[PDB]
Formats: structure tokens, sequence, C-alpha cells
């Protein structure tokens, strides 16, 4: 019944150009079996959306990587939010939702916008820059560690730690093995900063610890929830912003539409999240036998969801392979969907909006002017180097 495919979605050849294989995965059927890793796969929009919104059968507490926590030891203590199901998920989720709330965005907006404006003006004085190191990495590094309340010492471990986190959701390939091996110094840095004395009052970390007073989380839960923000809160935005700049560099007509109406910045960023899908894949584990796409999946099976594929499925999207900054993007799964839908989405969108606003108001053209290099990661899609020349407006 179910088609068996040999495609390795975690191979460098797949990362280098995933789109033909993603069509093969969609068109093979609503559910496939990936023989390379002994997992089920769903790559169409409808089934990806259905699985994400069925948490009692497609659970997260057995891990959202390939590893099944019922079978193998997690490489670090489980996340209290990402790797938890309701009801254990609910109060930790509520704390992060409140720490990263609409009201909280008012406190950081002016600084985040000012830093984006200043960065674009700085890059315009240089002309020829790397949109990854000098923009997609530099801007989040300039605002997010500070908004967390992190000390200065040790921040060089943040991106390596996140690279490890996202590689570790993958299969035990070379990317994962290399990431986990000798990772203790990155772990030790992050785990130390999660302790309350190391977090500046008023920042996201200290605010998490302040919620221990309410009964929503205990004091021993707070460091792990700070850890969640230090795991997911930086490298995602690096690849999201890099994706947006790469889109604007490749689609000059859309950069010009954004210039003409900078209030399209928020949706231009959202469209970049759909179009590139910085988070490409993750897993669920079945808690029971379940029919999906006409396949009977047994209990305790891993199911791989192709978020980027769902976001390009022509069954759902018109002209899926076009970047369109006025597209109605609502419903894309680049931030997930359902009970685990990105709790940091307001921070991600704030960063993306204010950077694209600064570009819209200050830049007339973005021209690739050196070799583009891809950055390989088992979960994240993005570039290692994006040399561009910025022409001022
Ligand atoms: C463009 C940037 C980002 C993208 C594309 C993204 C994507 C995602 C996705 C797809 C999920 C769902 C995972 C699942 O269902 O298993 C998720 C969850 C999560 N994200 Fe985001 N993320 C981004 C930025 C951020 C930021 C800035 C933060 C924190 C400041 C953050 C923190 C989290 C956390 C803690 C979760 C777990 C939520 C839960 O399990 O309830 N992410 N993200
Ligand atoms: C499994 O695919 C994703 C996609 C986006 C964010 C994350 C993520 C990683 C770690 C945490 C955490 O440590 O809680 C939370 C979210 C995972
Ligand atoms: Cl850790």
């Amino acid at each position: 019944t179910i088609p068996h495919l040999a495609i390795d979605p975690f191979s460098l050849d797949f990362f280098d150009d995933p789109y033909p294989d993603q069509q093969t995965l969609r068109d093979a059927g609503p559910v496939v079996y990936l023989d390379k890793w002994n997992v089920y796969g769903v790559a169409r929009y409808a089934e990806v959306h259905a699985v994400l919104n069925d948490p009692t059968t497609f659970c997260s507490s057995r891990g959202v990587g390939l590893s099944d926590f019922k079978k193998e030891k997690p490489w670090r203590p489980p996340s209290l939010i990402l790797e938890a199901d309701p009801p254990a998920h609910t109060r930790p989720r509520a704390v992060l939702s409140k720490v990263l709330s609409p009201a909280t965005m008012k406190t950081i907006r002016d600084g985040f916008a000012a830093a984006a404006d200043a960065k674009v003006d700085e890059l315009l004085q240089r002309g020829c820059i790397d949109a990854i190191a000098d923009l997609a990495e530099a801007y989040p590094l300039s605002v997010f560690p500070d908004a967390m309340g992190l000390k200065q010492e040790g921040r060089e471990h943040l991106l390596p730690y996140a690279g490890l986190v996202f590689n570790a959701f993958g299969p035990p390939n070379e990317l994962r093995q290399t990431a986990i091996e000798r990772s203790a110094p990155h772990q030790a840095y992050v785990n130390e900063q999660c302790q309350r004395p190391n977090l500046a009052p008023g920042g996201f970390g200290a605010c998490i610890h302040a919620f221990t007073d309410t009964g929503e989380i205990t004091p021993d839960e707070a460091p792990l929830l700070v850890r969640s923000l230090l795991s997911a809160g930086l490298d995602t935005t690096v690849n999201g912003i890099g994706a947006a700049v790469y889109c604007l560099a490749r689609f000059p007509g859309e950069l010009q539409r954004l210039r003409s109406d900078p209030t399209l910045a928020r949706n231009a960023f959202e469209e970049a999240v759909r179009f590139e899908s910085p988070v490409q894949t993750f897993f669920r584990t079945t808690t029971r036998e379940v029919e999906l796409g006409g396949a009977v999946i047994g209990e305790g099976e891993k199911v791989l969801m192709f978020l980027g594929s769902a976001n390009r499925d022509p069954r759902r999207w018109s002209d899926p392979d076009l970047y369109d900054i006025t597209r109605k993007t609502s419903g894309h799964v680049g931030f997930g969907s359902g009970v685990h839908m990105c709790v940091g989405q307001l921070v991600a969108r704030l960063e993306g909006e204010v950077m694209l606003s600064a570009l819209a108001r200050k830049v007339a053209a973005i021209d690739i002017d050196g070799p583009v290099k891809r950055r390989f990661n088992n979960t994240l899609r993005g570039l290692e180097s994006l040399p561009v020349k910025l022409t001022p407006a």
C-alpha cells in the first residue's frame, strides 16, 4: 500500500537542492515510508497540518527528532515544552507565552528597531558585505542575547550550541555525531547561564525565573525553560532573516514592492518563512495505531513531517515557488501549528519586520556579488555565506 522511498532527507545532496525530492515525496502519496531511516514521512500540506494538530496520537514527549526517548537516552535532559505533551506542556508553555507576550514586545521594540536601522546604515557604508556573518548573524547577536539578559562572557558558545541542538534532531549521521561529540563545553556554558544569578533583571531569563513565584513553574523548572530560549531563540532568526535577504536578493521586483510600501515588511518576512522554511523538518511519535493517508501506522513509530514541502505544496498554494510579499500567508506551517506552534513567533516576527523595514527604507538594490555557500544542518535550512553589494536608496 505505502510507497517505499530511498531518499535520504538528511543527506548533503538533499540539502543542496531539496525541491525535486520534496515533489517526489508529495507525489508518491499522502504517506511514504523512508527506508533509509525506518520512518514514515508526510510531505503534503493537508497531512502535515493534520499531524501537527493531532497531539494525542502524534506526540512530542518521545522526542521530536529521530531518536525515540522510550528507546534511547536523550542527549540532554528533555525540554519541558518542546518535548512534552499536554498536560505537562501547558504551564511551561503559558510561562513562555507570557514572557514573550504582546505586552513584552512593547518593551523591546524601540531597541530592536533602532539596532536594525543602525546595522543597515553601517552595512551601507561598507557596500560589500556578507549577508550572513554581517547581517543575519550580526543583527540577532546584537539584540537577542541582551534581551535574554545574558552576560557578555561566553556568548561565542550560543550559535555552536544551537547548531548542535538542531543537528541532534536528525538521524545519527555525520552532522549529528560531530555535533554531539565534544559538545560538553557548549552545554556547560548554556546550562550555567540558565541559573538565576547569571540573568540580568528585566530580561527574558530573569522573567522566566520570576514566574516561579506564581505556581506555574517550580524553581527547578526555570533553568530548563531559559534553556529553551537559548536553544531556539537565536539560530532560527539567523536563518529566517538570512532567508528573507536571500529572497530579496533573488527577486528584485519584490524588493522594489517592499521599498514602495515598507508596511509590507512583516508580511515579506512571513512569506520568506513560508518560501524558504528555515525549519525544514521534525518528527512526532505515534502513541497508538493510527490510519494516516490510507496507511495503518503502528504504535511507537516515528513520523517525519516536511514543513518546507507543505509550504510549497501546489495542492494548497498558488505559484508556491514564487516569493510574493503580498501573499496571504496565513496557514503556512513554518512556525508549526497547534499546541506547539512557535511560542517565540512574536520575537521572530519583530526581528524580521524591523530588519526588512530598515532595508525597505534605506536600500535600493541587493546584488549577490560573490560565491554563495550553503550551511548544512539536519533541521535548519540556510546559508553559510551570502556576499552582496548594497546600493543605498
Ligand atoms: C524565524 C524564526 C523561527 C522559526 C521558523 C521557528 C519555528 C518553530 C517551529 C516550527 C516550532 C514547532 C516545533 C514543534 O512543533 O515540535 C517552534 C517551536 C518553538 N520555538 Fe520557534 N521558531 C523561530 C523563532 C523562535 C524564537 C525567536 C524563539 C524564542 C525567543 C523560539 C522558541 C520556540 C520554542 C520555545 C518552541 C517550543 C514551543 C512548544 O513546544 O510549545 N522560536 N518554532
Ligand atoms: C524540532 O524542530 C524545531 C523547530 C523550531 C524550534 C525548535 C526548538 C528547539 C529546542 C527547544 C527547547 O529547547 O525547548 C524548543 C524549540 C525545534
Ligand atoms: Cl544543555
